[PDB]
C-alpha cells in the first residue's frame, strides 16, 4: 500500500491562488513572473530595460519634472531655466546663462 | 481509504514561515509584501512611490 503518497499541489486546500502558481514554479524567473505585476519594475530587477521601461523607472524614482528631463537627455528652454538655477546662485550668472541678460545683468556681468 | 486526500499548509511539516505564508497567499501583491521588507524597495517595484521614497 505504497510508502509516500504523493500528494500534489492542489491537494492543500488551504493554499491561494498566487501561492499554488510559486509552488509550482521550477525557476527564479518564473517566480519573478507571478509576484512582480509592475512591468517596469519586473525589468529592473531581471536587468533588461527598454527606453520605455527606463522612463518609467525614472518617473517612480524622481518627483522633479526638470531633474526628470536632465535624466532623459531631453530638455526645452524651461527645463533648462530650473536646471541653471539649481547649479548656479548668482542671478547675473543666471542671466549669463539663459543668452538674454537683463540690462541690470549685463552691467553687474560686467563688473564682476 | 479514500485517495483524493485534503492536506492543508500547515500539515507541510518542513515548510519555513515565510514559505507557508507565501503558499496561502492569493495575489502577486501579497507575495510581495512577504518577500520585500524595505519599504522603499516594495513602494518602487510596486510603482507607487512617494517624494520620501524616491529620496531614499
Amino acid at each position: 500500500r505504497s510508502k509516500e503518497i504523493s500528494i500534489e499541489v492542489e491537494d492543500i486546500k488551504d493554499a491561494g491562488d498566487t501561492g499554488k502558481r510559486l509552488l509550482k514554479i521550477n525557476t527564479p524567473s518564473g517566480a519573478r513572473n507571478i509576484i512582480i505585476e509592475n512591468e517596469d519594475a519586473k525589468a529592473l530587477i531581471n536587468g533588461e530595460t527598454t527606453n520605455t521601461n527606463k522612463k518609467n523607472l525614472q518617473d517612480l524614482l524622481f518627483s522633479d519634472g526638470n531633474v526628470k528631463a536632465f535624466l532623459q537627455a531631453t530638455t526645452t528652454d524651461e527645463n533648462k531655466t530650473a536646471l541653471q538655477q539649481l547649479l548656479v546662485s548668482n542671478a547675473d550668472v543666471l542671466g549669463l546663462l539663459s543668452g538674454n541678460p537683463t540690462s541690470d545683468n549685463k552691467i553687474n556681468l560686467r563688473t564682476m
